[PDB]
């Protein structure tokens, strides 16, 4: 699925027209990340937990050299999968059905 | 940030009714959560990509019993923070003003 088909899924479920569908998906993207970028985690509640971290200093290898190369501190998105997520695509919870 | 309050803001951004925002994150996380689960990975351009990924033979110790096993092999979701987020949040590249 790539992003367009996520707004022509979305549009549909919210009964938008497609532009509204766009500005909730980059409008959900955008909170999020300038939260991260802020150093705040965000909570989806059942979905994941999208924080900041901070990788301290570590190796990794050069690729034009090939040689080992002590790398600095790097802050870096994550995103952690709710128990929910993990539930259903593991398959110990099924999907929401029609209630 | 929590998700009551991410729907405030994105209810403000929208200019929607909250009910409206409150759809919009549940449906955008049920959309993603279905791709994943059937497999499919879903790429939101910028943001990352969210898929479903395979834990196979791996090994655990049992917290309860000290005992090391073989954990059974599971289907595990997953997101890879796209090029921009990383830029962002490295410092690379700035938000846009």
């Amino acid at each position: 699925m790539n992003k367009a088909e996520l707004i022509d899924v979305l549009t549909q479920k919210l009964g938008s027209d497609r532009r509204q569908a766009t500005a909730a998906v980059e409008n959900v993207v955008d909170t999020i990340v300038r939260a991260v970028h802020k150093g705040d985690s965000v909570t989806i509640t059942g979905f994941g937990v999208f924080e900041q971290r901070r990788r301290a200093a570590r190796v990794a290898r050069n690729p034009r050299t090939g040689e080992t190369v002590k790398v600095k501190p790097t802050s870096v998105p994550a995103f952690r999968p709710g128990a929910q997520f993990k539930a259903v695509v593991s398959g110990a919870q099924r999907l929401p059905a029609e209630g």
